[PDB]
């Protein structure tokens, strides 16, 4: 068909381009394709409002989507293959004003994951992680806002330490790519197997290392610190913009702090910055008053460099190509279980860590962006500085 | 042919008179019809009783309602183009002691939405009006009664900051305008696509900014805070009398408060109050004992320029023409997030923002008329403080 | 058959080899069976994938699973004797992504029920306890999740209170030890001799102690309880957490609160804690804010001293030796039947019982972790939330 031989081209190009997600978007007078690369839409084709009725069957065909309702949404997942290119696809179709739109992402695979080497660490921070993940029991909480790597980072730990003398025990939702060597299992809903009941029977089933996809309630929170105070190596992830706030946010989800004390081993903060072309790479000559305020002192101030890209065909006028990884990363000690019972607020725990020699979101991109790897412009968008 | 004259003419002139709506009413001895401008409603003319059912004939016929039916409500949509006259209609046919009453409400476009610069912000709350739309992520609450301005100001947002990059997804009941630029999704019964199932869905299609039109139930207020705890941002629409019960409402909806207190960017709380006409303005001198139970320093009230509207032509006899809002926006930081969590009051929460400088409804009515913006009997007849 | 040669060959080996657990899991080819040896799992065999319902289901009906659940967890516990071959199993079942793992522990050989002076009470809990199992009738709930050692301490129980004077009836699911002086019946499902059928018979059989295996009905909480009422002393095991909680645990079951109030002398629960090594102790230095949370007073954490175990070859790997149970003991009095009438909540009634003395879970865990029986996280891990 002709229909046909878009999905293909379109699915093609984005494999191609390693694009996350693929948007045909119905409009008043035409039907516009968006490519999701880097974390940021660009434009890809823009289709005659006629071929939308195709293209949407096309897609639904793939994914064993009802061609019939058009009033609903729907949702489906295909393993895609066409010749050289392998992908499995999770398919959405939604009703819009103009039509059903459909959103095609392309999910990754596991090797796709890489070495807790190649994750971005710095130097001094990296041999602290690696110890926190080499700990034989605690919890390790990993937080950030969607995209921010957090997956890639969970699994990449995982991939070092599931060793065949340990069960590795997961629960996701949904779970995104099968990893040899360990336990997965996908929370249900329709069935009743939650994220709380799953934990539950985890405890059952004499583990060793438990992943925790996201904790949303009060009792996974309690569940997947009881497993912690069990003897359990359990590594979850929460939604906090910093590192400390996960030890509050676990507080007030209800797990008493003298609970968390006992088994916190440590925080991973993760954001996602852009990284910048090196086709069209730029050196820019930089602002006192910035780096001024993030206290950098006026000995490194200029000696700095900063970079920019200036978007080139390579780029598609981005001035970006792939992503980075920035790392807040809390080790808890001595002083800081002290802390968290006795009730020290998340600004207080944080300016202790620190103080120990905690890099920020924000130090740790901006020593990344005078390496021209990211923009100073991205640095601040991600984190808050 | 005099009653399609009547209706031809009644609709021209709410054109030009920027009116809200038409209402054709049976009364004992004659018809009434009255035009709302605004949001007042203001005698048209009078019909004599023997003509109301050729008129509401020429209306059922432009809606095509039934005639035969008196008995029961009905519902149309009517696209009236007459002359240099495009506009769509909304028709409601209702039974009276006197027969059925009509009402045609004048529907707005996209082009009838503002830019943030024209919204109506004092100059200290609009930098942080933008500061707070900017965010990455996060929930926005947009509260107040019908027609304070609520899907004005979220379009208006929305023009700014959906850009191309995003993917900007809306989910209303009904949608109203249609914008360019971003998708839009229609709440629908009958096919059993609720807020929360489309909501549902959204999370599925790759999502950067969600636009609820409306947060009534309580799966829908738990989905969208989720929503925006995760990553995305979130703009949606409550009824509260205040900024600080929209947190409250929340609470009172089912959303856990941690979640609340994560997700919240801030809440704006809005009015609208009529603006002076320019053709009566007539300067009066203030009353500085009023103006001193009223809040008002003694600095205030020197550089306190009143004014009242002497009725005209242009007015219609009211004082007023056009309308403005006013604001309370509560920007939410550390100390309102830690008196969200301990389960602080509205009241509470109220006079925390106000000590870190938030104007109240009142306030900000009171500023704009000494600005002469508006009267004062309009800012204590929209506010109960 | 095949499969049933397997189970029970895999059993043989892993008794043998004094094997903690037994792990079949299913892979994206193959079937894994692992056993753990001293703290380690080890491959013990592979079996296509096309076993794996085959040997799923045999281990299900060893533990009285239901084969047609697949996508919920389940639990059972089974005694396999074949020859020579004894042993306690715990039985786990899990949805996973290639189909069900199970998971089997190897239970330590149940060790002669001991006196009650030897069951761990302490010192002033023990006087209460000794004084609600004298009580000539009424109902005595034990309580907690499975493996704390409720039968193990009802049978210590009836080792006191028995006496040749006395009538002992007992209805079990299903009879595990043979304790001489007493009477003992074991539910048939296939006969028709249900936990409600066999209790009404108890009540035409003369007897003075009656002890239920288990309250799961309505019926039978119902009959227990009115057998309690006449004037029969009744042991009866619940499944809570929370030991206030068994009381609205029965007015679920229906039974009116007026029979609860009057015919319950008391609830205990507990908990199993792992105990540590004598051959491995050390003195760990506590932390003064954490006892202090934990409700201990400052005379009290003056020369408080708590313990771990490093790691001895008497004790394998882990510093933990054998175990040893907590206890919380409600005690009924007028205060509290006054409660459950006109019923507070389980949150309630635990303040008022707390309020007359009563000791909590962990507060007893605590003080038996001061004394080095165990640690603070064991003790931390079954008391949370
Ligand atoms: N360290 C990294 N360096 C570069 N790109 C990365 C890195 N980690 C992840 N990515 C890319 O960014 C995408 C984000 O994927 P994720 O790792 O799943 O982020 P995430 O949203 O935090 O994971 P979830 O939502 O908890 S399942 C991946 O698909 C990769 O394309
Ligand atoms: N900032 C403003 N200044 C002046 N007039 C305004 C302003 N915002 C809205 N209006 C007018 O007031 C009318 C009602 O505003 P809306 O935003 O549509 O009402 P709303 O009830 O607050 O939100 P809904 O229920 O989702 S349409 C608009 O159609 C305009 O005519
Ligand atoms: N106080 C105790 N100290 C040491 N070991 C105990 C104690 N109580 C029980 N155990 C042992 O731990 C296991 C506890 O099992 P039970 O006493 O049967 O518990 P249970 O509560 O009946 O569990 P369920 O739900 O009936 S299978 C048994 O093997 C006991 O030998
Ligand atoms: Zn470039
Ligand atoms: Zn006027
Ligand atoms: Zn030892």
């Amino acid at each position: 068909s002709a229909a046909q031989k878009f999905v293909k081209q379109v699915i093609r190009e984005a494999f191609l381009q390693d694009a996350s997600d693929i948007h045909i978007e119905p409009r008043q007078n035409d039907v516009q394709v968006r490519l999701r690369i880097d974390g940021a839409l660009r434009p890809y084709s823009t289709l005659p409002k006629g071929a939308l009725n195709a293209v949407i069957s096309v897609v639904k065909i793939m994914g064993g989507l009802n061609i019939a309702e058009k009033r609903l949404p729907q949702d489906g997942r295909v393993r895609y293959r066409e010749g050289a290119i392998d992908v499995d696809l999770r398919l959405s179709t939604l009703p819009t004003v103009y039509g059903e739109k459909a959103v095609m992402r392309l999910l990754k695979k596991a090797s796709d994951i890489p070495e807790i080497e190649d994750l971005g660490f710095a130097p001094g921070v990296f041999e602290r992680f690696k110890e926190v993940i080499s700990k034989p029991y605690g919890i390790f909480l990993i937080t950030g806002p969607t995209g921010s790597g957090k997956s890639f980072t969970t699994f990449s730990i995982l991939k070092r330490i599931a060793t065949p003398d340990k069960n590795t025990q997961t629960i996701e939702d949904p779970v995104e790519y099968e990893i040899p060597g360990i336990n997965q299992t996908q929370v249900n809903p329709q069935a009743g197997l939650t994220f709380a009941r799953a934990l539950r029977a985890f405890l059952r089933q004499d583990p060793d290392i438990i992943m925790v996809g996201e904790i949303r309630d009060s009792e996974t929170a309690k569940i997947a610190t009881e497993a912690a105070l069990t003897g359990h190596l359990v590594i979850a992830t929460l939604h906090t913009n910093d590192a400390a706030q996960a030890i509050t946010r676990l507080d007030e989800m209800g797990v008493e702090p003298f609970n968390i004390s006992a088994a916190l081993i440590g925080v991973l903060s993760q954001r996602l910055v852009r990284r910048v072309c090196e086709h069209c790479k730029v050196e820019v000559k930089p602002d006192p008053e910035t780096l001024r305020r993030l206290g950098l002192s006026e000995a490194e101030i200029q000696g700095a460099r900063l970079y920019k890209g200036m978007g080139c065909e390579r780029c598609g006028g981005t001035g970006y190509k792939g992503r980075y990884a920035i790392h807040e990363l809390l080790v808890v000690d001595d002083e800081i279980r002290h802390a968290i019972v006795a009730g020290k607020s998340a600004t207080e725990i944080k300016e202790i860590a620190r103080r120990k020699g905690m890099k920020t979101l924000r130090e740790d991109g901006l020593y990344k962006a005078l390496q021209g790897i990211t923009t100073l412009e991205e640095v601040l968008a991600r984190t808050i500085e």
